[PDB]
DNA sequence: CGATTCAATGAATCCCAAG
DNA sequence: GCTTGGGATTCATTGAATC
């Protein structure tokens, strides 16, 4: 019962929780099975198997099975949530909403959802549909009435800061020396969280000395990144092999003080998209002679092919590279002038 | 159907008037509240998404945005009404509006739900390779970054001040038309506002049916989509899918003369050699198929394209014998 | 050694036209 | 509707293998 700074508890979140006294944690960190509802195998574009996330704690009958285990757990959650505490649940589509309504129904008060946006997400390779390169955390306190939740806003220096107050977060997959590794020297766990993510969670919405229950421990993310930035924990996880990997990781921790960006892309069709050139347009070389059409996927035709400025540029001069942004122009009220100026107006308002 | 219907009313009782099956897309930007309870706004969600479904054409798709107030409401009843979702979608304000209160998280997004109209109904628009182009040539990815609707596209009123408050840009429902629906393909928003996706609908030479309660909204609408400047059809071209060229068996290469029965075929090391039939198979010792479904199995692979696997004989090496299925496509 | 080329892989609801 | 099989499809990053 008297817990100590690390606790680690092999079982089913719901009876476990249930066995905790009411009241009694001051953050939950909660990362539930998504229920992907995956058909079957999914080939790389070379014929290579996908390693995708089919284990058993993944899969439901139904919607209505996983509505009925996502309201009992986190009803079990409420209850041992303290009366200023919070909660945070990460999903994909396959869920988000599910746990969102869950969540609004047993009387938390939604302050933010947050974005994880994926520096390098497994990419759409059939193309099929947009990449699946997020997803989305809830971050609510226990009720709206409550009297004051953790927020350091003051103590981060948020004021202003055009990255940190943002409810979208670029951070990469947890892959390389961080992604622990199996008995087969193959991943441990197939939904294994990034610490950073775990970072900003802690370091925003709790105190050091705190604690944080996660319900779903899996190999152990949340209390390493607790345990690094001091911080208390209690995990419950079902599987004893995934437990096995977290006690051994998580005693190689060495607490820190806490007190301790790419270039983005601009394509031509996003200029076409905010209407700076039209499609149907004309695209013109300096002196004039080479013409092309701008198209409203930001492809060019001249003649009977079409492609990026680049690939058409490079064929317009029969030349092996071509950088279309200084060698396009665009007719204005004083002349030409290359759309390399436009490029320049659309990425000074990122 | 028409290319510009505006129709004033409540969206349930209209979208019931329209007959089932009719359009294409659906674009929905529901009020977060329900009057100006989460049981009536579960309950008034529920109803017009099921109106919508019916109208929807069976290879149809729906778009739906909401902030975390009312999308996961949204996005439980679109799963539950037997939509299946494909993305959903961020929409990354490029500059969101500061907070200084300092107690929450800046909002600096939206969430977007792109579903078909059932699970099992797979053939549904999607320009993946015009998005792609439209991606500086990689793939589109489901985090969007567009600027709010600012400056002279923010429709004023009298008086000068911000005519509706929830106008979403064109540029984002620009990419949505663009990414899922084709020329001639009519869109339905039933909450129209002030008609930011006829907008972008007659920008982009699609029809629109909008759907709108307030009348003042209506009146900003019409005049504002009187004033766009509709693309000609000539240029509404983009970047298509190698699914959808003529296909050309590899037995009409080989009926035409561009190879003939004897020939060999070679894997790009050489390693792997194939003879020609007359049929259009190949063979490779007592192994005899197609040109894939053997190219697969020489390599102990589940699948191959022997197009870009199979190589002839040529004045400058090996050549692929998709050069070949160049030459009669240029015909 | 450094520079260049391969190989691997991550929460994924991943084909579609012809008969 | 179903089945069949042609043939289309990948981004960022890590770390080993090769030159
Ligand atoms: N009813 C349950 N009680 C406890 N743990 C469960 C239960 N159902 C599923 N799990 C586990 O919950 C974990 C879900 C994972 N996504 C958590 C991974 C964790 N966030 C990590 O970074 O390592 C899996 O390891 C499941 O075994
Ligand atoms: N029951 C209803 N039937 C039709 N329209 C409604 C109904 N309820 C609310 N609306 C309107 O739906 C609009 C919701 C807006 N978020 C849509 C704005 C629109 N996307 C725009 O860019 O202008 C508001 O103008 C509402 O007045």
């Amino acid at each position: 019962m008297k817990f100590g700074p690390e606790t680690i508890i092999h079982g089913d979140c719901i009876e476990q929780m249930n066995a905790l006294p009411e009241k009694s944690v001051d953050l939950i960190f909660a990362d539930p099975p998504y229920n992907l509802q995956l058909g079957g195998d999914l080939l790389r574009p070379d014929n290579s198997k996908v390693d995708a996330v089919d284990d058993h704690w993944d899969q439901f009958e139904s919607f209505a099975a996983y509505d009925k285990f996502t309201r009992e757990w986190l009803k079990a959650a409420r209850r041992v949530l303290k009366d200023d505490g919070a909660i945070w649940v990460i999903g994909s589509y396959h869920n988000i909403f599910r746990v969102g309504v869950a969540v609004q129904d047993l009387g938390f008060w939604i302050l933010n959802d947050i974005v994880w946006r994926k520096s390098n997400p497994m990419p759409n390779f059939k193309g099929t549909r947009f990449a699946n390169a997020h997803e989305t955390l809830i971050w609510a306190s226990k009720s709206q009435n409550a009297k004051r939740y953790t927020f350091n806003y003051d103590a981060l220096k948020m004021a202003n800061d055009e990255v940190q107050m943002r409810s979208d977060w670029t951070i990469p997959l947890c892959t390389g020396e961080e992604r622990i590794k199996g008995a087969d020297g193959q991943k441990a766990h197939p939904t294994q969280k990034p610490e950073a993510l775990l970072y900003r969670v802690i370091l925003s919405t709790t105190k050091p000395g705190d604690v944080i229950l996660d319900p779903f421990f899996g190999v152990g993310t949340t209390g390493a990144a607790a345990k690094r930035l001091g911080r208390k924990f209690i995990g419950i996880e079902r599987e004893a092999e995934y437990l096995e990997h977290a006690k051994a990781r998580i005693a190689k921790v060495v607490p820190i003080a806490p007190e301790d960006r790419a270039e983005p892309r601009v394509p031509f069709g996003t200029i076409v998209e905010a209407g700076l050139l039209s499609p149907g347009d004309t695209l013109y070389c300096s002196k004039g002679t080479h013409v092309a059409k701008v198209r409203p996927d930001g492809s060019i035709t001249v003649g009977d092919l079409s492609g990026s400025i680049h690939k058409i540029g490079a064929l317009v001069q029969s030349a092996p590279a071509c950088n279309g942004w200084t060698y396009w122009h665009f007719k204005t009220d004083a002349g030409l002038a290359p759309i390399d100026v436009l490029r320049a107006q659309v990425r000074a308002g990122m």
